[PDB]
Formats: C-alpha cells, sequence, structure tokens
C-alpha cells in the first residue's frame, strides 16, 4: 500500500495556525504551489493470462479419512465465582470489572481447508483504544 | 490500497486556522494552488485471459470420510455466579461490569472449506474505541 | 509498502505554526513548491502467464488418515474464584479489574489446511493503546 | 518497504514553528523546493512466467497417518483463587489487577500446514503501548 498515516491530533499540507494569547500584525504570506501525483497501483498488463486450480480422482480406494479445518475448540471452561459475604460489615465499590472473552476487533480471511489464491490481498487497522478510564 | 487516513482532530490541505485570544491584523494571504491526481488503480489490460475450477472425480471408491470447516467449536461451559450475602452491614456498588463473550466488530470474508478466488481482497477497519468510562 | 508513518500530534509539509504568547509582527513568507510523485507499484507486465495447482490421485489406497488443521484446542481451563469474608470490617476498592482472555485485534490471513497462493499479501496495524487509567 | 517512519511528536518537510514566550520581528523566510519522487516497487518485466504447484499420488499403500498443524494446545490449566478473610479490620485496594491471558496484538499470515506461495508478504504494526497508568 501507498500513504498510510496513523497521525494523532492535525494534518495539513500547508499550516499557519495561530495559537493562544497571540499577536499575528503585519504578515504577507504568498504561496504558490504545484503538487501533482500520478499513481499506477496493480496494473496488470498481459497478452495472455492462465489461471486455474484442478482436482483430479482417478481409480483410488479412500476409507476412514478425516479432515479438521483450524480453529477447533472442544472442552473448553470457565469458571469465575464471586462470593461476598458481609456481617456488621461497611464495603465500597467504585469501577470494578470481571471481563471474560470480550473482543474488540476481529478480522478473517481465507480460514479455510482448502485454498487457492490469485491476486491481492489487504488487512488495515487503525485505532485509538482505551479500555478503562475511571479517575 | 492509497491514502488510508486516521487523522484524531482535524485535517487539511492548507490551514489558516485562528484560535482564542488573538489579535489577528494586517494579514496578506494569497493562495495559488495547482493540485492534480490521476489515480490507475486495479487496471487489468489483458488480450487473452483464462481462469477456471475444475473438479473431477473418475472411478473412485470413496467411504467413510468426514469433512470439518473451521470454527467449530464443542463442549463450552461458562459459569459466573454471583452470591451477595449481608447482615447488618453496608454495602455501596458504583460502575461496576460484568462481561462475558462481549464483541465490538466481526469481520468474516472467505470463510470456507474449499476455495478458488482470483482478484483483489480487502479489510479496512478504522476506530476510536472506549469500554469504559466513569469518573 | 511506501510511505507508512505513525505520528503522534501533528504532521504537515511546510508549517509555519505560532504558539503561546507570541509577537509575530512584520513578517514576509515566500514559498514556491514544485512537488510531484510519481508511482508504478505492483505493476505486472507480462507477455505469457501460466499459473496453476494441480492435485492428482492415481491408483492409491488410503486408509486410516487424519489431517488436523491449525489452532487446536482442546481441555483448556480456567479457574478464577473470588472469596470475600468479612466481619465487622471496612473495605474499599477502587479500579479493581479482573481479566481473562482479552483482545484488542486479531487478524488472520490465510489460515489454512493447504494453501497455494500467487500475488501480494499485507498487514498493517497502527495504534495508540491504553489499557487502565485511573488516576 | 520504504519510508516506514515513527515519529513520536511532529514531522514535517520544512518547519518554521515559533513556541511559547517569543518576539518573532521583521523577519524574512524565502523557500524555493523542487522535490521530486520517482518510485518503481515492485515491477516484473518478464517475457514468460511459470508458476505451479503439483502433488501427485501414484500407486501407493497409505496407512495410520495422522498429521497435525502448528499451534496445538491440549490440557491447559490456570488456576488464580483469591480469598481474603477480615476480622475487625481495615482493607484499602486502589489499583488493582489480575491479568490471565491479556493480548494486544494478533496478526497471523499463512499459518498452515502445506503452503506453496509465489510473491510478497510484509506485517507491519507501529504503536504507543501503555499498560497502566494509575497516578
Ligand atoms: C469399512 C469401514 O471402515 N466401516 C466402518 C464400520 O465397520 C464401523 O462400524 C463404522 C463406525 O464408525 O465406521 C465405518
Ligand atoms: C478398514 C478400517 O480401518 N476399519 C475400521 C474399523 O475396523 C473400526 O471399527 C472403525 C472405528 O474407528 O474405524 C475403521
Ligand atoms: C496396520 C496397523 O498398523 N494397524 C494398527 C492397529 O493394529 C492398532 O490397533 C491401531 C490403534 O492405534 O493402529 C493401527
Ligand atoms: C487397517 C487398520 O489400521 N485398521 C485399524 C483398526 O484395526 C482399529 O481398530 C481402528 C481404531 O483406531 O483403526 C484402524
Ligand atoms: C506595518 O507595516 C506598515 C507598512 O510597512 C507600516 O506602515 C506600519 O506602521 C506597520 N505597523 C506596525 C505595528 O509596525
Ligand atoms: C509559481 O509556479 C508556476 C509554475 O512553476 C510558475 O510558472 C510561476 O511563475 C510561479 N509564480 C510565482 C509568483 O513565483
Ligand atoms: C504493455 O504491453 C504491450 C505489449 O507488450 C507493450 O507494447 C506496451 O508498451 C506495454 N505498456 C505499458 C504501459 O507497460
Ligand atoms: C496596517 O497596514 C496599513 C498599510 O501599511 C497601515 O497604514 C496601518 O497603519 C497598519 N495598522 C497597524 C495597526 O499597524
Ligand atoms: C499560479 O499558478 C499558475 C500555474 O502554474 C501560474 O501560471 C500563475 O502565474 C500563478 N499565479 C501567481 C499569482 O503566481
Ligand atoms: C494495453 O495492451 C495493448 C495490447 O498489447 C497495448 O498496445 C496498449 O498500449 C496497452 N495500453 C496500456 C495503457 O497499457
Ligand atoms: C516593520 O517594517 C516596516 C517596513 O520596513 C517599518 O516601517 C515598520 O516601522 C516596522 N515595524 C516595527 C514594529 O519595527
Ligand atoms: C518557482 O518555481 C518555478 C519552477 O521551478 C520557477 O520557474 C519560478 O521562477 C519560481 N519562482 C520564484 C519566485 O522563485
Ligand atoms: C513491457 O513489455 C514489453 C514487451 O517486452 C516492452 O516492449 C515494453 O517496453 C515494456 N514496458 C515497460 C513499461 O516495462
Ligand atoms: C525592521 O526593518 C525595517 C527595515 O530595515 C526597519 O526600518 C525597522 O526599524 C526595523 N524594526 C526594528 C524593530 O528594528
Ligand atoms: C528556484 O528553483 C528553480 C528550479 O531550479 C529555479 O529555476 C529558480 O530560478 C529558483 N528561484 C529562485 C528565486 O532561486
Ligand atoms: C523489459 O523487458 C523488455 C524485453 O526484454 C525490454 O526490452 C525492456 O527494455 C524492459 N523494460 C524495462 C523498464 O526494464
Amino acid at each position: 500500500s501507498i500513504d498510510v498515516k496513523y497521525i494523532g491530533v492535525k494534518s495539513a499540507y500547508v499550516s499557519y495556525d495561530v495559537q493562544k494569547r497571540t499577536i499575528y500584525l503585519n504578515i504577507t504570506n504568498t504561496l504558490n504551489i504545484t503538487n501533482n501525483n500520478y499513481y499506477s497501483v496493480e496494473v496488470e498488463n498481459i497478452t495472455a493470462q492462465v489461471q486455474f486450480s484442478k482436482t483430479v480422482i482417478g481409480k483410488a480406494r479412500l476409507n476412514n479419512i478425516t479432515i479438521i479445518g483450524p480453529l477447533d475448540m472442544k472442552q473448553i471452561d470457565y469458571t469465575v465465582p464471586t462470593v461476598i459475604a458481609e456481617e456488621m460489615s461497611y464495603m465500597y465499590d467504585f469501577c470494578t470489572l470481571i471481563s471474560i472473552k470480550v473482543h474488540n476487533i476481529v478480522l478473517m480471511m481465507q480460514v479455510t481447508v482448502t485454498t487457492t489464491y490469485f491476486g491481492h490481498s489487504e488487512q488495515i487497522s487503525q485505532e485509538r483504544y482505551q479500555y478503562v478510564d475511571c479517575g
């Protein structure tokens, strides 16, 4: 890829920003831009293109064949008991979190048993992430 | 991809922003822009293009064949009991969270047993994420 | 890739930013830009292109064959009990977190048993990450 | 890759930034830029290109064959009990964290049993990371 940018606050080509408590007086700003961009991206120039997938089974004897794809989960267990017993007591809870299997982003591409792929694949993630804020 | 940008606050090409408590006086701003963009993206220039998938089964004997695709979940268990017993007691709870299997984004593409793919695939995620804010 | 940038606060080509408590007086700014960009990225110039995958099974005898793809999870167990017993007691909790299996980003590409791939693959992640902030 | 940059605060080509408590007076700034960039990246110039994968099974006898892909997890156990007993006692907790299996970023590419790959692969990660901040 081209021009993949994370900018926290502010982006510009030409900036004349003026901040608090300023005396901006008697200024002459002269700007003469010639900014040209020419892109040629993922361009195929092919006379003859042949792409294929072939699966042939002849005079075979197949018996007792097991295929299991990825991400197989079996006999998983989560046990998070919470017991609170109080007797003539004081208790104060502020900003208490019990998190089990919390997900923000899941991107899945070409998760298979068999794949044949011709071409371009991309995954882009940009974020600002903040889980707990309790001030 | 081209020009994938995360900007937290502010974006511009030319900015003359003026902030609080300012004296902007007697200013001459002269701007002369020539900004041209020429894009040629994912362009195929092919005389002959042949693409195919072929699956042939001849004089075969298949018996007792099991195929299982991905993301198989079996015998999963979540146990999150909460017991609160009070006797002549005080209790204050503020901003209490029990989260089990919480998801924000799930993007799935080409999740299969068998795939044949010709071309372009993309996934883009941009976000600002904040789970808990209790001040 | 080209031009993959993480900028924490501010980006520019030409900046004349002025900050707090300033006397900007009697300034002459003259700017003459010729900024051109020519990109030729992922460009195929091929007369003849032949790409294929072939799987042939002849006069074979297959028996008792097991294939298991990746990321297989079996007999996993999480046990996080919390017991609080109080008797004529004081207790104050602020900003308490129990986290089990917390995920922010999961990107999966070509997670398979068998793969044949022709071309370009990319994964880009940009972030600002902050788990706990309790001041 | 080309031009992969991590910039903590500020980026520019030409900067005339002025900070707090300044007297910027009687300044003449003259800038004459000729900045051109020519890129030719991942460019194939091939007369004849032949790429393929072939798997042939003839007159073979296969029996009792087990293949297991990577990242196999079996009989994993986590035990994190927390017991608090109080009797005529004072207890104050601030900014307490129990973390089990916490993940920020997971990028997976070509995690398979068998792979044949022709071309370009890339993974880029840029971040600012902060786990706990409790002042
Ligand atoms: C600004 O420039 C003009 C022209 O040179 C001049 O007459 C004027 O007095 C100046 N002002 C200040 C505040 O110096
Ligand atoms: C600005 O740019 C153009 C193109 O290069 C040039 O011909 C023109 O004379 C320039 N003008 C000034 C004021 O410098
Ligand atoms: C593309 O292919 C043709 C045939 O070989 C060639 O004559 C032509 O100049 C090429 N053009 C580009 C832009 O590469
Ligand atoms: C601003 O510029 C004009 C023209 O040069 C001048 O007459 C005027 O007095 C200036 N004002 C200040 C506040 O200096
Ligand atoms: C601005 O740009 C054009 C194109 O380059 C140029 O011909 C023109 O003279 C410029 N004008 C000024 C005031 O510089
Ligand atoms: C595309 O293909 C034709 C045939 O080879 C060629 O003559 C032509 O110049 C090409 N054009 C471009 C824009 O690549
Ligand atoms: C700024 O420049 C002008 C022109 O040279 C001059 O007349 C003016 O008095 C200057 N102002 C200050 C504050 O020196
Ligand atoms: C600015 O750039 C153009 C292109 O190089 C040049 O022809 C022009 O004379 C320049 N103008 C000035 C004021 O220097
Ligand atoms: C591409 O291929 C053709 C055929 O060999 C050649 O004549 C042409 O000059 C090439 N063009 C480029 C841009 O590489
Ligand atoms: C700045 O420059 C001008 C021109 O040389 C001059 O007349 C003016 O008095 C100067 N101002 C100061 C503050 O020295
Ligand atoms: C700036 O750059 C151009 C291109 O090299 C040159 O022809 C022009 O004379 C320059 N202008 C000045 C003021 O130096
Ligand atoms: C690419 O290949 C052709 C054929 O050999 C050659 O004539 C041409 O000059 C090449 N062009 C480039 C840009 O390498």
